[PDB]
RNA sequence: GGGUUCAUCAGGGCUAAAGAGUGCAGAGUUACUUAGUUCACUGCAGACUUGACGAACCC
């Protein structure tokens, strides 16, 4: 499943991300856009042997277990397979842990490059929330 | 058997213009969509239009 912009905005709102840790809803929508292009099934392999999974491209070294990543830490207590779902629950719950860990949304390289400091509110414009 | 009107039903859109989308009032199953005051779902109304069993009158 690939989410539409406003469709994802409404789900993320339902899941408590609007102003989660001080980040307005548009930040999360923007981050998904540039991490995954809103694609719940995206994956990307890294040279350290880890893989990024799902709509927020959460990484298998620290956060989720894919059983194929050296030095797995399983800090979200989930298999990476839970992050490849049309149901965004697992991605959101894990993202809430990630963003609470010390550098806020700086954890998402695509957010820092493409979203941080911009008019992120444009990402929720026109949306029925 | 056809016209005018009427009655009881069934169905179908349409409801200024503009606009991809808005008849009016609700809703929220993420479906559809460029998200939407315009969109899946639920009421309600008007002018039509089609069909059915008919009635009055006219040809
Ligand atoms: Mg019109
Ligand atoms: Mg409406
Ligand atoms: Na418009």
């Amino acid at each position: 499943k690939v989410f539409g912009r406003c469709e994802l905005a409404a789900a993320m709102k339902r899941h408590g991300l609007d102003n989660y840790r001080g980040y307005s809803l548009g930040n999360w929508v923007c981050a998904a856009k540039f991490e995954s292009n809103f694609n719940t099934q995206a994956t990307n392999r890294n040279t350290d042997g880890s893989t990024d999974y799902g709509i927020l491209q959460i990484n298998s070294r620290w956060w989720c277990n894919d059983g194929r990543t050296p030095g797995s830490r399983n800090l979200c207590n989930i298999p990476c397979s839970a992050l490849l779902s049309s149901d965004i629950t697992a991605s959101v719950n894990c993202a809430k842990k990630i963003v609470s860990d010390g550098n806020g949304m700086n954890a998402w390289v695509a957010w820092r490059n493409r979203c941080k400091g911009t008019d992120v509110q444009a990402w929720i414009r026109g949306c029925r929330l």
